[PDB]
């Protein structure tokens, strides 16, 4: 015989829920003490009758360990000792029950063993149920990695059995508890039966609209047509995708649906009644905005305010005055955000970093169809580009690839007369810059374009502006810059954020957890990556991206903008993600052995591919470890079971749409699983956060990155021209968003750019330990490492002088592909996941 010993670590429910964490011995812990909580052993070795493992007789929970070297916070400790012996072998595995009908959620099992066995530990991290609402019992699988051979024989069936139950087939209405995986199509966000005009095209699943899956969560469809669902207040996604929080304002989702659900409508009154203005006058009246606040009555003030999470995100005076944080961008200077250099410095080492192109033949030309001016291109004037800085001709500067371009005609153009039909008055732009001779990039021509005076076929109405610094040139120029910046703020929530990185990745959430059981070697690379996007992805259905949501009050292509999204959706391929691919795709990087990646840089003084293909390699490096660790060949891959099912469903199904496009990787090979498994890392853990963590920093300043044009350009003699010339300001604040709507989108994107306390950032974190294997241990250890050596890299350039697009008019430190932060609204730290 022989007692094995057990410590079973847990958190109570109340540790970690928003509704008792609006706080933040004494025995509780008692009543774990009855019969209670049960879990049972399974062996790895002695197998019964038809193999299944041996079940270890149902033990329950009993006596409260008090303290442990190891303990942490919220968590209780309880002793188990099992009855065992030589004949049932060594324990693989458990089953566990709950009998409170509270549930809690397992953080771990130790088991202290009987034959020359060291410590067995269980890193569980699960809600536990009512035992009663499950039908089997949860198994929980000790520490060791095995790949799909689903190795200890007694196991292979357990093993076969939990992946079979976590897909659970595509049938009814999933349930709170319930930890199903499966995809459905985008036919959750509008809202059909309150009105036609609040339908929303379904996407995914056609041609028209192509789009990554979501989960599926089982509502009953919506009454006036059946191919959509209802809405509802609780949007399910699996258990355990869901994380908890031992502190609120870490529960930043509960920031976002409450800004959604309380305070834009009891902001919104003030502004349908009158205690606040509707139109800012002035710069001035802006930058007050985190001086003294927006005066509001108690009846918002006191109703907003204790409402938890939203603490901080909105300082009070006490009373009447809701402030915002000054934001970055002003904190040096209140002005340098209107240079040149500043504009055309954010291309590169902004928000939005990410789209910027060598030309390479002038003039550039759109890629739409036969509506001719797709099969023509842009008028923009050759004969006006290079006033004062190197007087080189159009090749001579297409040679030396001085020449680059912000395209933003295509996407929108489609949608521009019906974004025009109603209160927005968009404006297709594209914009050549320069790179002046000393590094810095210049802005030398915007193409302000139409569709349409007079047809559609040749329709494009294009109006090329040139810069100037006096008189109502300057502003005109001013107003010009304004219209590629809202067009540019749509395209990065719409395309650059949501769809390249939160939409993307879902599928793969599903796929994974469908098929590569948590054993799974790759699974375990993987899944940190996963933490708690599918529960930010939940809301932003529920509250961002739906039919009334803030992006589409706040964005410039209005209730196009998730299908327009769609559209460009067209366009992703997987494989250009990769980052050197995609600088390569844009012409930012020429291929070079020589040069320390294997390409070379056009525009080398570059922040964000600087930086982060430092950290594209380190990840890249720390997965061909990890992947060529457990595969011995690529036959091992082939053969792999669990890895071909998993990679087959998310070509066929999660990206669905995209099934036959010829650039997918089959995964035939290692380095091919090297180069999927280094993408989907990247994107969900560098690429949203250089894309999402400068957002208030940077668009705090609704001058900065407006999101909205409501006018035209000013008309020759006209008295809008005339109100430039007498009063520039109030003329730019009424051409970009309205006050309603720079409150809503600096209140949304203070709490999108905040880290929260809890955040496992990129930076080796992980958060126990994962796995026995001593040679991945050792080898995420030099992750870690690389990245403390890639952090000191990175701040050392911030410091060189001669790198100036690094720091920029405002010096203002490109800090956002740093690998840790602290805690705020800091400008930096890469988390491992798309978590806000
Ligand atoms: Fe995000």
């Amino acid at each position: 015989g022989h007692k094995i010993k057990g410590t079973v670590v847990l958190m109570r429910k109340n540790v970690l829920d928003v509704n008792s964490v609006t706080s933040v011995t004494l025995d509780t812990l008692t009543a774990f003490l009855g019969r209670s909580v049960s879990l049972q052993l399974i062996s790895a070795t002695k197998a019964d009758a038809n193999g299944k493992g041996k079940l270890g007789k149902a033990t329950f929970l009993e006596g409260i360990i008090t303290s442990l070297p190891t303990l942490g916070a919220g968590q209780s400790a309880f002793k188990i000792n099992f009855e065992w012996d030589d004949g049932s072998g060594i324990p693989g595995a458990f089953y566990i029950k709950n009998f409170m009908q509270t549930e809690f959620f397992l953080v771990s099992l130790t088991l202290e063993d009987i034959p020359n066995h060291g410590s067995i530990h269980f890193v569980c991290n699960s809600w536990i149920y009512n035992a009663k609402l499950f039908k089997s019992d949860r198994i929980f699988f000790a520490n060791q990695t095995y790949l799909p051979s689903e190795t200890p024989a007694p196991l292979v069936k357990y093993r076969e059995e939990e992946l079979h139950n976590l897909r659970g087939d595509g049938t009814g209405e999933r349930k709170e508890w319930e930890r199903i995986y499966d995809y459905d199509v985008y036919n959750d966000l509008g809202d059909p039966d309150k009105g036609e005009n609040h339908a929303r095209p379904v996407l995914g699943g056609n041609d028209t609209f192509p789009y990554p899956r979501r989960g599926r969560t089982g509502r009953k469809p919506t009454r006036k047509d059946p191919n959509s669902e209802s809405r509802s207040n609780d949007v399910y996604l699996p258990r355990d995708e869901a994380f908890g929080h031992l502190k609120s304002s870490d529960f930043l989702t509960y920031g976002l649906k409450s800004v959604s659900q309380n305070v834009l409508p009891l902001l919104q009154s003030a502004f349908d009644l009158n205690f606040t203005p509707r139109e800012f006058d002035s710069f001035d009246e802006v930058h007050g905005l985190y001086s003294g606040g927006i005066k509001l009555p108690t009846d918002i003030i006191s109703k907003i305010s204790p409402l938890p999470v939203l603490k901080e995100i909105f300082r009070t005076d006490g009373e009447q005055a809701l402030k915002f944080p000054p934001p970055k961008v002003i904190q040096v200077s209140k002005s340098a955000w209107m240079t040149d250099e500043e504009f055309a410095r954010e291309m590169l080492a902004g928000v939005n970093p990410n789209l910027i192109r060598c030309l390479k033949d002038f003039p550039p030309r759109s890629k739409l169809d036969s509506q001719v001016y797709g099969d023509h291109t842009s008028q923009i004037t050759k004969e006006h580009l290079e006033p004062n800085l190197e007087g080189l001709t159009v090749d001579e500067a297409i040679q030396n690839k001085r020449l680059f371009l912000l395209d933003h005609h295509d996407p929108i153009m489609p949608y521009l007369r019906r974004i025009n039909a109603t209160s927005t008055k968009a404006y297709a732009t594209r914009t050549i810059l320069f790179l002046k001779n000393d590094g810095t990039l210049r802005p030398l021509a915007i193409e302000l374009s139409l569709p349409h005076p007079q047809g559609d076929q040749s329709g494009a109405f294009s109006q090329v502006f040139l810069p100037a610094d006096e008189g109502v040139e300057s502003s005109i120029w001013l107003l010009a810059k304004a219209y590629v910046v809202v067009n540019d703020s749509c395209y990065h929530q719409l395309v650059s954020h949501w769809l390249n990185t939160h939409a993307v990745v879902e599928p793969f959430i599903i796929a994974t957890n469908r098929h590569l059981s948590v054993v799974h070697p790759i699974y375990k690379l993987l899944h940190p990556h996963y933490r708690d996007t599918m529960n930010i992805n939940g809301l932003a259905r529920l509250s961002l991206v739906n039919d009334g949501g803030v992006i589409e009050q706040t964005f410039l292509w209005g209730r196009y903008s998730v299908e327009m999204s769609a559209v460009v959706y067209k366009d992703w391929v997987f494989t250009d993600q990769a980052l050197p691919a995609d600088l390569i795709k844009r012409g930012m990087a020429i291929e070079d052995p020589s040069c320390p990646h294997g390409i070379r840089l056009v525009i080398e003084d570059y922040p964000y591919t600087v930086d982060g293909l430092e950290i594209w390699d380190a990840i890249k490096t720390w997965v061909h470890e990890y992947v060529f660790l457990y595969y011995k060949s690529d036959d091992t891959l082939r053969e792999d079971p669990e890895l071909q099912a998993c990679w087959k469903e998310l070509v066929e199904v999660g990206h669905g749409d995209k099934k036959n496009e010829p650039w997918w990787p089959k995964m035939q090979t290692r380095e091919e699983l090297v180069e999927a498994c280094a993408i989907i890392i990247w994107t969900a853990s560098a690429l949203h956060a250089a894309v999402n963590f400068g957002q208030y920093p940077y668009g705090g300043l609704i001058l900065n990155r407006p999101t909205l044009s409501r006018r035209f350009m000013p008309e020759k003699g006209s008295a809008e021209y005339e109100e430039l010339r007498k009063n520039p300001q109030k003329a730019y604040l009424k051409t970009i968003t309205p006050k309603f709507q720079t409150l809503i989108d600096l209140s949304v994107i203070e709490i999108l750019s905040r880290h929260a306390s809890d955040e496992v950032y990129l930076g080796e974190r992980d958060n126990p330990n994962w796995t026995s294997d001593t040679r991945a241990l050792e080898a995420f250890k030099r992750f870690g490492n690389k990245l403390a050596q890639i952090e000191n890299k990175l701040s050392e350039r911030n410091n060189d002088e001669k790198l100036r697009n690094r720091c920029g008019p405002v010096q203002m430190p490109y800090t956002l592909l740093l690998p840790s932060s602290k805690e705020g609204l800091t400008f930096r730290g890469i988390p491992n996941s798309i978590s806000i």
